[PDB]
Protein backbone atom coordinates (compact mmCIF):
# COMPACT_ATOMS: atom_id res chain seq x y z
CA UNK A 1 0.00 0.00 0.00
CA UNK A 2 1.08 3.55 -0.50
CA UNK A 3 0.33 6.85 1.58
CA UNK A 4 -0.11 9.69 -1.25
CA UNK A 5 -2.38 6.69 -2.92
CA UNK A 6 -3.87 9.03 -4.91
CA UNK A 7 -0.64 10.23 -6.72
CA UNK A 8 -0.10 6.31 -7.02
CA UNK A 9 -3.25 5.22 -8.98
CA UNK A 10 -2.76 8.45 -11.26
CA UNK A 11 0.40 6.72 -12.00
CA UNK A 12 -1.24 3.55 -12.37
CA UNK A 13 -3.78 5.04 -14.62
CA UNK A 14 -1.64 6.77 -17.11
CA UNK A 15 0.64 3.73 -17.49
CA UNK A 16 -2.21 1.61 -18.85
CA UNK A 17 -3.45 4.05 -20.80
CA UNK A 18 -0.69 5.00 -22.52
CA UNK A 19 1.71 2.02 -22.34
CA UNK A 20 -1.34 -0.49 -22.93
CA UNK A 21 -0.82 -2.88 -20.20
CA UNK A 22 -0.72 -2.89 -16.08
CA UNK A 23 2.89 -1.98 -14.41
CA UNK A 24 4.25 -5.32 -13.38
CA UNK A 25 5.49 -6.54 -10.03
CA UNK A 26 8.38 -3.98 -9.84
CA UNK A 27 7.47 -1.38 -11.52
CA UNK A 28 4.63 -1.10 -8.70
CA UNK A 29 7.03 -0.80 -6.35
CA UNK A 30 9.69 1.34 -7.92
CA UNK A 31 5.85 3.44 -8.64
CA UNK A 32 4.92 3.29 -4.78
CA UNK A 33 8.89 5.14 -4.71
CA UNK A 34 8.77 7.66 -7.22
CA UNK A 35 5.08 8.72 -6.19
CA UNK A 36 6.64 9.44 -2.82
CA UNK A 37 9.63 11.23 -4.23
CA UNK A 38 12.38 8.64 -3.54
CA UNK A 39 15.31 7.80 -5.57
CA UNK A 40 16.39 3.65 -5.48
CA UNK A 41 18.46 1.31 -7.54
CA UNK A 42 16.24 -0.85 -10.10
CA UNK A 43 16.94 -4.71 -8.78
CA UNK A 44 15.56 -6.37 -11.25
CA UNK A 45 16.62 -8.59 -14.26
CA UNK A 46 16.51 -7.50 -17.45
CA UNK A 47 13.27 -7.80 -19.66
CA UNK A 48 11.38 -6.59 -16.80
CA UNK A 49 10.59 -2.67 -18.38
CA UNK A 50 13.22 -1.18 -16.63
CA UNK A 51 13.82 1.53 -19.71
CA UNK A 52 9.90 1.57 -20.43
CA UNK A 53 9.56 2.22 -15.83
CA UNK A 54 11.89 4.94 -16.60
CA UNK A 55 10.61 6.17 -20.00
CA UNK A 56 6.79 6.60 -18.83
CA UNK A 57 7.73 8.23 -15.45
CA UNK A 58 9.52 10.61 -17.48
CA UNK A 59 6.07 11.24 -19.71
CA UNK A 60 3.74 11.29 -16.46
CA UNK A 61 6.35 13.64 -14.72
CA UNK A 62 6.03 16.17 -17.96
CA UNK A 63 2.62 16.44 -17.51
CA UNK A 64 2.63 18.34 -14.18
CA UNK A 65 5.62 20.42 -15.65
CA UNK A 66 8.70 18.67 -14.45
CA UNK A 67 11.98 18.17 -16.40
CA UNK A 68 13.52 14.60 -16.59
CA UNK A 69 16.91 12.96 -18.40
CA UNK A 70 17.45 9.88 -19.17
CA UNK A 71 21.00 8.96 -19.51
CA UNK A 72 22.00 5.62 -21.50
CA UNK A 73 25.54 4.19 -22.54
CA UNK A 74 24.84 3.43 -25.98
CA UNK A 75 23.38 5.79 -28.86
CA UNK A 76 21.12 3.84 -30.18
CA UNK A 77 19.37 3.48 -26.70
CA UNK A 78 18.78 7.29 -27.24
CA UNK A 79 17.70 7.38 -30.78
CA UNK A 80 14.75 4.36 -29.59
CA UNK A 81 13.91 5.58 -26.25
CA UNK A 82 13.62 9.26 -28.43
CA UNK A 83 11.47 7.30 -31.03
CA UNK A 84 9.12 5.96 -28.67
CA UNK A 85 8.57 9.23 -26.47
CA UNK A 86 7.90 11.58 -29.12
CA UNK A 87 4.74 8.88 -30.28
CA UNK A 88 3.43 8.74 -27.22
CA UNK A 89 4.30 12.66 -26.35
CA UNK A 90 0.97 15.14 -26.12
CA UNK A 91 1.28 18.37 -27.89
CA UNK A 92 2.39 19.98 -24.62
CA UNK A 93 5.45 17.99 -24.08
CA UNK A 94 8.32 19.51 -24.99
CA UNK A 95 11.00 16.33 -25.84
CA UNK A 96 15.05 16.59 -27.23
CA UNK A 97 17.90 14.46 -27.45
CA UNK A 98 21.31 14.52 -28.16
CA UNK A 99 23.91 12.30 -30.36
CA UNK A 100 26.88 13.02 -31.97
CA UNK A 101 25.72 11.04 -35.44
CA UNK A 102 22.81 13.81 -34.91
CA UNK A 103 21.82 16.20 -38.05
CA UNK A 104 22.94 19.93 -37.48
CA UNK A 105 19.50 20.81 -37.70
CA UNK A 106 19.06 18.69 -34.64
CA UNK A 107 21.70 19.19 -32.47
CA UNK A 108 21.28 23.08 -33.01
CA UNK A 109 17.14 22.44 -31.62
CA UNK A 110 18.39 20.60 -28.76
CA UNK A 111 21.35 23.14 -27.65
CA UNK A 112 19.21 26.01 -28.58
CA UNK A 113 16.19 24.90 -25.71
CA UNK A 114 18.93 23.45 -23.58
CA UNK A 115 20.45 26.70 -22.96
CA UNK A 116 16.89 28.21 -22.79
CA UNK A 117 15.48 25.81 -20.17
CA UNK A 118 12.96 25.11 -22.76
CA UNK A 119 12.18 21.45 -22.35
CA UNK A 120 10.63 18.87 -20.37
CA UNK A 121 12.27 15.88 -21.71
CA UNK A 122 15.96 15.33 -22.07
CA UNK A 123 17.51 11.89 -23.48
CA UNK A 124 21.44 11.78 -24.17
CA UNK A 125 24.91 8.79 -23.42
CA UNK A 126 26.65 8.95 -20.56
CA UNK A 127 29.12 10.56 -22.95
CA UNK A 128 27.35 13.86 -23.43
CA UNK A 129 27.97 13.56 -19.37
CA UNK A 130 31.61 13.53 -19.69
CA UNK A 131 31.40 16.44 -22.10
CA UNK A 132 29.24 18.50 -20.48
CA UNK A 133 29.39 18.19 -16.92
CA UNK A 134 30.03 21.96 -16.37
CA UNK A 135 26.81 22.42 -17.71
CA UNK A 136 24.53 19.70 -16.84
CA UNK A 137 25.60 20.94 -13.13
CA UNK A 138 23.90 23.86 -13.16
CA UNK A 139 20.09 22.36 -13.95
CA UNK A 140 18.04 20.91 -11.57
CA UNK A 141 15.67 17.71 -12.67
CA UNK A 142 12.82 16.60 -10.93
CA UNK A 143 14.19 12.70 -12.79
CA UNK A 144 17.38 11.46 -13.51
CA UNK A 145 17.33 8.06 -14.99
CA UNK A 146 20.31 5.80 -15.80
CA UNK A 147 20.94 3.11 -17.36
CA UNK A 148 24.85 2.35 -17.35
CA UNK A 149 25.97 1.91 -13.47
CA UNK A 150 29.56 1.78 -14.34
CA UNK A 151 29.48 5.00 -15.80
CA UNK A 152 27.97 6.70 -12.45
CA UNK A 153 31.01 5.02 -10.67
CA UNK A 154 34.03 5.10 -13.30
CA UNK A 155 34.97 8.76 -12.30
CA UNK A 156 34.16 10.67 -8.61
CA UNK A 157 33.32 13.19 -10.80
CA UNK A 158 30.45 11.39 -12.45
CA UNK A 159 28.66 11.12 -8.80
CA UNK A 160 29.00 14.35 -7.84
CA UNK A 161 27.33 15.59 -11.40
CA UNK A 162 24.50 13.62 -10.84
CA UNK A 163 23.97 14.47 -7.21
CA UNK A 164 23.99 18.75 -8.41
CA UNK A 165 21.90 17.48 -11.00
CA UNK A 166 19.03 16.31 -8.42
CA UNK A 167 19.40 19.56 -6.96
CA UNK A 168 22.26 18.76 -4.81
CA UNK A 169 24.37 22.39 -4.30
CA UNK A 170 28.18 21.38 -4.28
CA UNK A 171 28.54 23.39 -1.22
CA UNK A 172 26.53 20.34 0.48
CA UNK A 173 28.82 17.52 -1.31
CA UNK A 174 31.37 19.02 -0.05
CA UNK A 175 30.35 19.08 3.54
CA UNK A 176 28.65 15.84 3.27
CA UNK A 177 31.61 14.18 1.89
CA UNK A 178 34.11 15.94 4.08
CA UNK A 179 31.97 14.42 6.92
CA UNK A 180 31.87 10.68 5.80
CA UNK A 181 35.36 10.27 4.81
CA UNK A 182 35.67 11.52 9.15
CA UNK A 183 34.02 7.99 9.35
CA UNK A 184 30.71 9.88 10.24
CA UNK A 185 26.94 10.24 8.78
CA UNK A 186 25.95 13.31 7.26
CA UNK A 187 22.90 14.32 8.14
CA UNK A 188 21.03 15.77 4.75
CA UNK A 189 18.85 19.47 5.41
CA UNK A 190 15.30 18.73 5.53
CA UNK A 191 14.36 21.64 3.18
CA UNK A 192 16.46 21.02 0.61
CA UNK A 193 13.87 18.04 -1.26
CA UNK A 194 16.02 16.80 -4.24
CA UNK A 195 14.51 15.44 -7.22
CA UNK A 196 14.49 11.39 -8.00
CA UNK A 197 17.92 9.48 -8.88
CA UNK A 198 17.13 6.10 -10.30
CA UNK A 199 20.09 3.96 -11.15
CA UNK A 200 19.15 1.12 -13.56
CA UNK A 201 21.48 -1.74 -12.06
CA UNK A 202 24.17 -2.43 -10.01
CA UNK A 203 27.66 -2.70 -10.92
CA UNK A 204 29.97 -6.20 -10.30
CA UNK A 205 32.69 -4.43 -10.20
CA UNK A 206 32.09 -1.50 -7.83
CA UNK A 207 35.08 0.74 -6.32
CA UNK A 208 35.87 4.04 -4.35
CA UNK A 209 34.78 5.94 -1.18
CA UNK A 210 32.44 8.15 -3.26
CA UNK A 211 29.24 5.93 -3.85
CA UNK A 212 28.36 6.45 -0.13
CA UNK A 213 27.21 9.90 -1.12
CA UNK A 214 24.18 8.61 -2.53
CA UNK A 215 23.38 7.15 1.01
CA UNK A 216 23.41 10.44 3.19
CA UNK A 217 22.14 12.23 0.29
CA UNK A 218 19.00 10.37 -1.57
CA UNK A 219 18.98 7.88 1.15
CA UNK A 220 19.77 5.07 -1.20
CA UNK A 221 23.05 2.56 -1.61
CA UNK A 222 23.94 2.22 -4.94
CA UNK A 223 26.13 -0.48 -4.40
CA UNK A 224 24.37 -4.30 -4.19
CA UNK A 225 26.61 -5.32 2.81
CA UNK A 226 25.12 -8.39 3.38
CA UNK A 227 21.47 -8.71 4.87
CA UNK A 228 23.63 -8.91 8.15
CA UNK A 229 26.64 -10.76 9.31
CA UNK A 230 28.11 -12.23 12.84
CA UNK A 231 31.91 -12.52 12.15
CA UNK A 232 34.83 -11.52 14.75
CA UNK A 233 37.68 -9.49 12.76
CA UNK A 234 40.91 -9.51 14.29
CA UNK A 235 44.26 -8.07 12.95
CA UNK A 236 47.80 -9.57 13.34
CA UNK A 237 50.45 -6.83 13.15
CA UNK A 238 52.97 -9.12 11.12
CA UNK A 239 53.66 -11.62 9.08
CA UNK A 240 54.61 -14.75 11.91
CA UNK A 241 54.15 -18.03 10.28
CA UNK A 242 54.23 -19.52 13.34
CA UNK A 243 52.12 -16.38 15.32
CA UNK A 244 49.62 -18.61 12.34
CA UNK A 245 51.27 -22.19 13.03
CA UNK A 246 49.47 -21.49 16.75
CA UNK A 247 46.67 -20.74 15.40
CA UNK A 248 45.89 -23.33 13.45
CA UNK A 249 46.62 -25.26 16.23
CA UNK A 250 43.63 -23.95 18.08
CA UNK A 251 41.46 -23.59 15.15
CA UNK A 252 42.31 -27.38 13.89
CA UNK A 253 39.80 -27.62 11.26
CA UNK A 254 37.57 -25.38 8.69
CA UNK A 255 40.33 -23.21 7.31
CA UNK A 256 40.81 -21.31 4.56
CA UNK A 257 43.48 -19.07 3.75
CA UNK A 258 44.09 -16.24 1.39
CA UNK A 259 47.21 -15.06 0.28
CA UNK A 260 47.97 -12.00 -1.46
CA UNK A 261 49.80 -13.63 -4.85
CA UNK A 262 50.15 -17.10 -6.12
CA UNK A 263 53.49 -16.77 -5.31
CA UNK A 264 53.42 -16.25 -1.58
CA UNK A 265 50.46 -19.01 -1.24
CA UNK A 266 53.32 -21.59 -2.65
CA UNK A 267 55.16 -20.25 -0.17
CA UNK A 268 52.69 -20.87 2.19
CA UNK A 269 51.65 -23.89 0.90
CA UNK A 270 55.62 -25.50 1.07
CA UNK A 271 56.34 -24.20 4.76
CA UNK A 272 52.71 -25.96 6.18
CA UNK A 273 53.20 -28.60 4.65
CA UNK A 274 56.62 -28.92 6.15
CA UNK A 275 54.70 -28.99 9.22
CA UNK A 276 52.85 -31.90 8.24
CA UNK A 277 49.45 -29.41 8.29
CA UNK A 278 46.35 -31.16 6.64
CA UNK A 279 46.38 -28.08 3.58
CA UNK A 280 45.48 -27.95 0.14
CA UNK A 281 45.60 -25.23 -2.79
CA UNK A 282 42.95 -23.95 -5.07
CA UNK A 283 45.25 -22.55 -7.66
CA UNK A 284 46.24 -25.99 -9.59
CA UNK A 285 43.43 -28.53 -8.63
CA UNK A 286 39.54 -26.31 -7.49
CA UNK A 287 37.21 -28.86 -7.93
CA UNK A 288 39.08 -31.80 -6.25
CA UNK A 289 40.60 -30.02 -3.29
CA UNK A 290 37.25 -28.03 -2.70
CA UNK A 291 35.41 -30.74 -2.18
CA UNK A 292 38.07 -32.63 0.12
CA UNK A 293 37.75 -29.99 2.39
CA UNK A 294 34.06 -30.67 2.00
CA UNK A 295 33.91 -33.58 3.05
CA UNK A 296 36.52 -32.82 5.54
CA UNK A 297 39.40 -34.65 4.01
CA UNK A 298 41.48 -31.23 3.90
CA UNK A 299 41.11 -29.23 6.75
CA UNK A 300 43.07 -26.31 5.16
CA UNK A 301 42.30 -24.54 2.22
CA UNK A 302 44.37 -21.73 0.75
CA UNK A 303 44.08 -19.52 -2.13
CA UNK A 304 44.52 -16.56 -3.90
CA UNK A 305 42.69 -12.74 -3.64
CA UNK A 306 40.43 -12.31 -6.03
CA UNK A 307 37.22 -10.20 -6.32
CA UNK A 308 35.37 -13.01 -8.74
CA UNK A 309 37.36 -15.66 -7.18
CA UNK A 310 35.92 -18.97 -7.08
CA UNK A 311 37.13 -19.76 -3.11
CA UNK A 312 36.52 -15.62 -2.24
CA UNK A 313 33.03 -15.72 -3.02
CA UNK A 314 31.89 -18.67 -5.07
CA UNK A 315 32.08 -21.18 -2.45
CA UNK A 316 28.87 -21.44 -0.09
CA UNK A 317 29.76 -24.06 3.43
CA UNK A 318 28.76 -22.21 6.70
CA UNK A 319 29.08 -25.66 8.60
CA UNK A 320 32.55 -26.41 7.07
CA UNK A 321 34.10 -22.58 6.53
CA UNK A 322 34.58 -21.30 10.06
CA UNK A 323 37.90 -19.70 10.05
CA UNK A 324 38.58 -17.13 7.27
CA UNK A 325 42.91 -15.74 7.02
CA UNK A 326 44.35 -13.38 5.15
CA UNK A 327 47.96 -13.54 5.01
CA UNK A 328 48.23 -9.17 3.89
CA UNK A 329 45.25 -7.22 3.28
CA UNK A 330 43.89 -7.67 -0.12
CA UNK A 331 44.95 -5.46 -2.37
CA UNK A 332 43.81 -1.92 -2.39
CA UNK A 333 43.00 -1.98 -0.08
CA UNK A 334 39.80 -4.17 -1.61
CA UNK A 335 37.48 -3.83 0.48
CA UNK A 336 34.76 -5.63 -1.31
CA UNK A 337 37.35 -8.90 -1.73
CA UNK A 338 37.99 -8.67 1.87
CA UNK A 339 34.26 -8.52 2.59
CA UNK A 340 33.25 -11.25 0.48
CA UNK A 341 35.91 -13.75 1.41
CA UNK A 342 35.36 -13.05 5.15
CA UNK A 343 31.48 -14.06 4.48
CA UNK A 344 32.39 -17.54 3.66
CA UNK A 345 32.68 -18.32 7.05
CA UNK A 346 29.17 -16.58 8.25
CA UNK A 347 25.74 -16.89 7.18
CA UNK A 348 22.13 -18.56 7.45
CA UNK A 349 22.37 -22.38 8.27
CA UNK A 350 18.72 -24.23 9.25
CA UNK A 351 17.68 -20.63 10.66
CA UNK A 352 20.87 -19.10 12.50
CA UNK A 353 23.43 -16.62 11.25
CA UNK A 354 26.40 -18.92 12.53
CA UNK A 355 29.80 -16.95 13.66
CA UNK A 356 32.83 -16.34 11.57
CA UNK A 357 35.76 -15.46 12.20
CA UNK A 358 38.33 -13.28 10.20
CA UNK A 359 41.94 -12.97 11.37
CA UNK A 360 44.49 -10.27 9.10
CA UNK A 361 48.18 -10.63 9.10
CA UNK A 362 49.16 -7.13 7.96
CA UNK A 363 52.40 -5.50 9.48
CA UNK A 364 52.00 -2.04 7.92
CA UNK A 365 49.61 0.44 10.21
CA UNK A 366 49.11 2.56 6.93
CA UNK A 367 47.28 0.06 4.83
CA UNK A 368 45.67 -1.61 8.05
CA UNK A 369 44.16 1.44 9.39
CA UNK A 370 42.74 2.27 5.64
CA UNK A 371 40.92 -1.15 5.51
CA UNK A 372 39.61 -0.17 9.12
CA UNK A 373 37.77 3.13 8.26
CA UNK A 374 36.37 1.82 4.94
CA UNK A 375 35.07 -1.96 6.29
CA UNK A 376 33.14 0.59 9.02
CA UNK A 377 31.66 2.51 6.67
CA UNK A 378 31.01 -0.08 4.38
CA UNK A 379 30.07 -3.24 6.44
CA UNK A 380 29.71 -0.99 9.92
CA UNK A 381 32.02 -3.84 11.55
CA UNK A 382 35.23 -3.39 13.34
CA UNK A 383 38.50 -4.92 13.18
CA UNK A 384 39.95 -5.76 16.97
CA UNK A 385 43.75 -5.95 17.93
CA UNK A 386 44.92 -9.24 18.81
CA UNK A 387 45.27 -8.47 22.01
CA UNK A 388 41.28 -8.06 22.78
CA UNK A 389 40.76 -11.29 21.25
CA UNK A 390 40.10 -14.28 23.10
CA UNK A 391 40.41 -17.60 21.15
CA UNK A 392 39.12 -20.07 23.46
CA UNK A 393 35.47 -17.82 23.95
CA UNK A 394 36.11 -17.30 19.57
CA UNK A 395 36.53 -20.96 19.32
CA UNK A 396 33.67 -21.56 21.29
CA UNK A 397 31.33 -19.42 19.72
CA UNK A 398 32.27 -20.60 15.84
CA UNK A 399 31.28 -24.46 17.93
CA UNK A 400 28.26 -23.27 20.15
CA UNK A 401 26.40 -21.15 16.91
CA UNK A 402 26.74 -24.45 14.60
CA UNK A 403 24.96 -26.55 17.26
CA UNK A 404 22.19 -24.15 17.62
CA UNK A 405 21.56 -24.81 13.69
CA UNK A 406 21.46 -28.01 13.65
CA UNK A 407 18.59 -27.42 16.26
Amino acid sequence: AAEFWNEYEDFRSFFKKKFGKDLTGYQRLWAKRIVQGKSFTMVAPTGVGKTTFGMMTALWLARKGKKSALVFPTVTLVKQTLERLQKLADEKVKIFGFYSSMKKEEKEKFEKSFEEDDYHILVFSTQFVSKNREKLSQKRFDFVFVDDVDAVLKASRNIDTLLMMVGIPEEIIRKAFSTIKQGKIYERPKNLKPGILVVSSATAKPRGIRPLLFRDLLNFTVGRVSVARNITHVRISSRSKEKLVELLEIFRDGILIFAQTEEEGKELYEYLKRFKFNVGETWSEFEKNFEDFKVGKINILIGVQAYYGKLTRGVDLPERIKYVIFWGTPSGPDVYTYIQASGRSSRILNGVLVKGVSVIFEEDEEIFESLKTRLLLIAEEEIIEEAEANWKELVHEVEESRRRSER
